[PDB]
């Protein structure tokens, strides 16, 4: 079962390599909203460089402003690692930009998409399927 003191599952994945598919348990996708208003936020992460985040994207559009933090959170992560994005909060954010109780709905969209990319990180190697008929 594993002659070698290694268990990794592979060094990347079992499809001959691939990288960048939204499928993959290499990348992390986190797409969350504000119901309350009308707004859409798309965060995704990506890790490869050792369980390091070397790319970060994302995609907010309906709300016209709440990109600029989107730029902020995305160029906070890039280089970090899952260990740190699992752990920052909105009120970082929130004090780094100086903003009102009137629009606390970004940071909210900011610190709640990085627990959805993870959460969709992490579930991307749980219960996994077990039934598929081709």
């Amino acid at each position: 079962m594993a002659y070698s003191e290694k268990v990794i599952d592979h060094y990347e994945n079992p499809r001959n390599v691939g990288s960048l598919d939204k499928k993959d348990s290499n990348v992390g996708t986190g797409m969350v909203g504000a119901p309350a208003c009308g707004d859409v936020m798309q965060l995704q992460i990506k890790v490869d460089d050792n369980g390091i985040i070397e790319d970060a994207k994302f995609k907010t559009y309906g709300c016209g402003s709440a990109i600029a933090s989107s730029s902020l959170i995305t160029e906070w992560v890039k280089g970090k690692s899952l260990e740190e994005a699992g752990a920052i909060k909105n009120s970082q954010i929130a004090e780094e930009l100086e903003l009102p109780p009137v629009k606390v709905h970004c940071s909210i969209l900011a610190e709640d998409a990085i627990k959805a990319a993870i959460a969709d990180y992490k579930a991307k190697q749980g219960l996994e399927h077990h039934h598929h008929h081709h």
